[PDB]
């Protein structure tokens, strides 16, 4: 059993790296400074948005249209990474389809902590940076966007994951038998027994030294849901306040009737 929990731990290794171009191991070397990768330009302000602008009339309108761009391309990456997922083509399509819908925000949250530190997230991939101090600095309700998902960032990177475990885990997200809707749920729940299990033997082998670790990473789930009701309700009142602004159809598709 180890050795099939070990090939699909590996598999889907395989298949994160084949579809997420900016790993988190990349992400580290750019942020602290390696020989294997390229310093950011940073964005901290006006101008230096200006300057880096290189790489709807409102700065704030502008960050938010070009980090929606972001997410619906994030999206297209989950999605192809689902499909590798064993089992997961094999699915009724109508919860293929309802197990992205709520999976992919929680995902992209918890992959953008790899992106993050304390001080700002990458961005362009990894080519730029921009500083918590000037996304929060961002006239409301835009400021209020990204905050949160620091908060969730410098705590759930203080469980020092790798790509390796990161990519069962948000297996896992995705097979979550518990979202609305759902018509066959014994299926989904068989498969993400097994992603449980390979996660499980993963963190034991790759952190032998974190007690825990992965009842403490099935904790985190707590916060990760949080996020998305609290980013919700922010892209609520921007509808109604920019009625010139269009959501990505791919993004509304997403949300609607989301909880
Ligand atoms: C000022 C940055 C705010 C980014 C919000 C991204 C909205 C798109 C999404 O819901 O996937
Ligand atoms: C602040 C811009 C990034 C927010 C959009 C979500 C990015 C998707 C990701 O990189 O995981
Ligand atoms: C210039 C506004 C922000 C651009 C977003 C590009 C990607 C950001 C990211 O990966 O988190």
């Amino acid at each position: 059993e180890s050795a099939d929990l070990r090939a699909l731990a590996k598999h889907l290794y395989d298949s994160y790296i084949k579809s997420f171009p900016l790993t988190k191991a990349k992400a580290r070397a750019i942020l602290t400074g390696k020989t294997t990768d390229k310093s950011p330009f940073v964005i901290y302000d006006m101008n230096s948005l200006m300057m880096g602008e290189d790489k709807s009339k409102e700065v704030a309108i502008r960050i938010f249209q070009g980090c929606q761009f972001r997410s619906v391309e994030a999206v297209q990456e989950i999605t192809e990474y689902a499909k590798s997922i064993p089992g997961f083509v094999n699915l009724d399509l109508n919860d293929q389809v309802t197990l992205l819908k709520y999976g992919v925000h929680e995902i992209i949250y918890t992959m953008l902590a790899s992106l993050m530190n304390k001080d700002g997230v990458l961005i362009s991939e990894g080519q730029g940076f921009m500083t918590r101090e000037f996304l929060k600095s961002l006239r409301k309700p835009f400021g209020d966007f990204m905050e949160p998902k620091f908060e969730f960032a410098v705590k759930f990177n203080a469980l020092e994951l790798d790509d390796s475990d990161l990519a069962i885990f948000i297996a896992v997200i995705i097979l979550s038998g518990d979202r609305p809707g759902l018509l066959n749920v014994k299926p989904i729940e068989d498969i993400q027994d097994n992603l449980l299990q390979a996660l499980e033997l993963q963190l034991k082998l790759n952190h032998p030294e974190s007690s825990q670790l992965f009842a403490k990473l099935l904790q985190k789930m707590t916060d990760l849901r949080q996020i998305v009701t609290e980013h919700v309700q922010l892209l609520q009142v921007i509808k109604k306040t920019e009625t010139d602004m269009s959501l990505h159809p791919l993004l509304q598709e997403i949300y609607k009737d989301l909880y």
